């Protein structure tokens, strides 16, 4: 027989004589339990049967299957009663890996509290902005619309620094590399596709891959700020004497299509300084010379022969933002001015 | 063996012979129970086993784990059946701290009714405005989006004075100091981020830290009023002959960006007197001389050569509030006038 | 031993041999039960133990704890299974007050059906308008946002007169006095604070205190009418030849701020007579002379040099109501006219 030790933070629903499973086959039983010298944890020593000993490995993980847990899920709640024997007495299930040395001679093991906590994978440290919609064991990592990871830990370090960590699977671990971003998605209001599922899930970690050296720790930034930290991005600080009603997250439009986004708005004594960003595809297309025109205000001129509507359209007005007048050749200077309307941008009159 | 006394307000689901746990290990049993001379409470005396005696400390807390409690939670309701033995007979669990003297010789203990009531921490007294959305054991203290505290008590003192108290954890207790504000957040309607969780939680205590001497009692004010009690803030009483449709909580705008907020509106016999406030960052930027223009009313002038739209924009009109015309140098006088539109503010004609 | 009688409207889940609790300690048992000579009620006589006899008092209340009751509550439903012994056989719990004579010699007692029905307090009779959203045991009395009372009875007397009664706690009983109003609140639609709790609760009795002799019966009026019955209030009957689109509950505005409310609109053969009311603070401020101008209609005049927008603003138009032009000195006469717009009020031309 095999006499191995398990280290648990508490005994749980396990009694002496409760049963140990492999593939839901009883292959042993719990022999004894005792508090170790430190008050922190309970050591539970179990006894595998003589013929089953080979099953346990050095790289085995043991988990606890005891009691009935009921889950309420969106789009229907499937409550299934799998194992009746675990209710009365409790149980411990375990996995056997492919290639590992067989365990022997009172080898210790951590006892995970669930099958989901005993999933293999790689710990990935995150430096989160806030834990506003994040949950300790309930926030997933999406990639291509599929659940790849799970936020497994969320702490508030002193100094006001929210940090967490995440278990990601191996196939994605190969994907993880330098300049690979993890940004949090808000459950944004969708008008074209009416889905309750996105609203119910809440915050959602999105993975966008990159190339370079493999890294195992990332920094998460807010969705508005997320654009700034792209591998390729163009960051322009543009000045203006007034905000002109341009908020921090307005879209930024060239030739009718959104090519960039305003990132943030800072008020100074000289005026309002914006910091806008630009995507890689259109980085070539700006070409270092441009004019910047406000689309947040409407302008109507009435006349007997001259009738004109300037600087906005109703869809553009509700969207708002900054319009680009692209030029032919330039040096991509640091500061640009923000013109009040189009004709003052053609006149080059910022006053 | 150890023979200690527990003081409970009622017996609960505990019978004689019910079981006492440490880390869910049975380490004793309930020996007897009797009403003490005052009718108020029940004294339950228990018996720890001889070898387990060392586990009990002077700083131990005992709590009650008996019966089945089912919780319905937003985004899914996880009902887990942990302990079967507590249903039939009842149980008492207890904690052992790190450094305390061992208890002996019929030492009394308070019996908490739950694990959540037996959490360690520091009582923080609050002087609340009202208990409109507050709950006795269900209102949390957020800090950086994480649950830090729990409103544990809510009373209505005579004179119409709602006061409560709160258990906060030690790491935050270090943070708590003079000029550290606790303000209540309303579940405000969010258009950009659609989250059901904020609406379901309701009122929410937000912690914003400050520096100075550590204090252990605070005064909570309503969210609109909360701005006024900041460590650094500028409070201007500005007069006007009419409200001009400016409500008590309108935003207050310099150069297009909100720099302050109107706090409250008082009607007098001379007119309408507002009291507006100003954030620390823009306190330097006002510089003691300014003009104050209403943004709540639209003004259209039609003409053959003169066409103009004055004092408002559609987003500004729905937002409303007061616009600042900043000056160069002044003394930051007490009273300011509120001009009806911009050209009367340039003409300095308040009539 | 003590042999006392209980009078219940029916036996309930109580059997002979069911158990009697004090602080959930078994201190007796049910001895027998028999129908009394009138068919109305069942007399249940119980037997307290010899040493426990002192516990029962003249001012004791006995209540019934039998069966399992499950409650579904908003923001989560906490179903807790407290007492297992009451399910099979039934139970009776009781309270012992602080200062009362001990009961003896077959003293009768009413048996309340629940712990909530056995709460101490003072019966307060209410003369309700209707029971449209009221519930027999589920409508609370709020004071400062806290639950103070509970509507315990709701009857329809002949003649179409809905009357109910309410148990209020002692501390508030000290507050209850002459000119202290109890008005019912509707779950009004709130745009600034999104709370599901207010909508789910429904109708809600609000307590506003006053001074004078203590009274124990009140008259509840509808929320619109409630203003009229204030301790200090100004009631003006103002005439008009047309309603001008002014509904029964429009706000009434001086200097941009709401100082009063229209109470009701009555159509006569001469015209439309309104009855508006005025709050105590602004009662001094009207000063007996004023003009009354409709804010419910817009007026646009177009001209080459004269452009003007008269009698309304978009927020005022959606709000509607009556505007005051305050005067210097008057006698506070009974009837006032309602002018169609502002310039006819300055011309004093009601035709």
């Amino acid at each position: 027989d095999l006499m191995i030790h398990l280290q648990a933070p508490d005994l749980g629903s396990l009694n002496s004589g409760s049963l140990v499973y492999f593939r839901k086959i009883p292959v042993g039983k719990v022999y004894d339990y005792a508090i170790n010298p430190n008050k922190q944890g309970v050591v539970i020593d179990v006894l595998i049967e003589r013929r089953f000993t080979d099953l346990v490995k050095k790289g085995s993980r043991f988990w606890n299957v005891s009691g009935v847990d009921a889950n309420v899920s969106i789009s229907g709640a499937k409550v299934k009663l799998e194992s009746l024997a675990a209710l009365v007495n409790g149980a411990i299930a375990f996995d056997s890996p492919e290639e590992s040395k067989p365990a022997e001679a009172e080898d210790t093991f951590g006892l995970y509290e669930d099958l989901a906590h005993s999933q293999r994978g790689v710990i990935i440290k995150l430096e989160l902005p806030s834990g506003a919609g994040l949950t300790a064991d309930s926030t997933p990592l999406m990639y291509q619309g599929l659940e790849v990871g799970q936020l497994t830990k969320l702490d508030l370090n002193p100094g006001g620094k929210v940090t967490g960590e995440m278990t990601v699977d191996p196939s994605v671990v190969t994907l993880l590399r330098e300049n690979t971003r993890i940004e949090l998605r808000n459950p944004k209001l969708s008008l074209s596709d009416a889905n309750l599922s996105a609203l119910l899930t809440g915050k959602t970690f999105e993975l966008v891959p990159g190339d370079g050296e493999p890294r195992k720790e990332f920094v998460v930034v807010p969705g508005e700020k997320a654009l700034l930290h792209e591998p390729d991005v163009l960051t322009l600080t543009l000045t203006a004497p007034e905000s002109y009603g341009i908020d921090a997250g307005q879209p930024l439009i060239l030739h009718g299509v959104q090519v960039g986004q305003v990132i943030d708005r800072k008020l100074t004594s000289k005026g309002v300084t914006f910091t806008v960003a630009i995507e890689p595809q259109h980085r070539e297309l700006v070409k270092g010379d441009s004019k910047f025109v406000v689309n947040s205000r409407v302008d109507v001129k009435v006349g007997l022969d001259g009738v004109e509507f300037l600087g906005a359209s109703a869809s553009e007005w509700i969207n708002g933002g900054i319009r680009i007048l692209p030029g032919d050749k330039g040096e991509m200077k640091a500061s640009y001015p923000l013109y009040a309307n189009l004709e003052k941008a053609l006149e080059n009159s910022l006053s």
